[PDB]
């Protein structure tokens, strides 16, 4: 388990790879895979839909059960559910949907959830459907997370731009 390979080390605890998070999860067998969720755990597009499809929809049936028992999450919050065939656990984290004007400062609260886990495979929270700048999401990740985070960025052009922007920001 946790057989991460081919990552670029950005900090002593943050690693980044140009890869699809589902294919990584099947390669790596992580203890925790992170899902970029909404508060109802309705897995639409993005990482949530990719993860859910790879579980043959088991993720969504789990999520419906969870919500029926517990109610929706709060923005910036999380819950640990099963990782099904992809990981031991899936950490569902809700970033702010800036497209809806939710507080971007909740992106820090969202990444803080990662600090409850030794090692995790994760996407860049709020950087897709939720409209945050991916460079910002990387910045908050690096500044907030102290545990070992392996970031999967599937789009090569975004990956190249994120690395370039990280170098500029680190050197100042
Ligand atoms: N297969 C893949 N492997 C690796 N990276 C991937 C990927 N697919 C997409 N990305 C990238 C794009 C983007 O850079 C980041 C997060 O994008 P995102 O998944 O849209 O998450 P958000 O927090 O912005 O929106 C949350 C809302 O959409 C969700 O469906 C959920 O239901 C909620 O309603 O990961």
């Amino acid at each position: 388990v946790n057989s991460f390979s081919g990552y670029l080390k950005l900090t002593d605890n943050v690693y980044i790879k140009n890869a699809d998070i589902v294919e990584e999860a099947k390669k790596v067998k992580p203890t925790v895979v992170v899902n970029a969720a909404n508060v109802y755990l309705k897995h639409g597009g993005g990482v949530a839909g990719a993860l859910n499809k790879a579980t043959n929809n088991a993720m969504q049936v789990e999520s419906d059960d969870y919500i029926a028992t517990n109610g929706p999450l709060k923005v910036g919050g999380s819950c640990v559910l099963s990782g099904h065939n992809l990981a031991k656990h899936c950490l569902h984290v809700v970033g702010p949907n800036v497209n809806k004007g939710e507080d971007i400062q909740l992106l820090k609260s969202a990444y803080e959830n990662f600090n409850q886990h030794e090692v995790l495979l994760a996407p860049l929270l709020s950087a897709g459907i939720f409209g945050a700048d991916p460079i910002h999401s990387l910045r908050v990740c690096v500044d907030t997370v102290r545990t070992n985070v392996y970031l999967a960025v599937f789009d090569k052009n975004l990956y190249d731009k994120l690395v370039s922007s990280f170098l500029e920001m680190k050197s100042e």
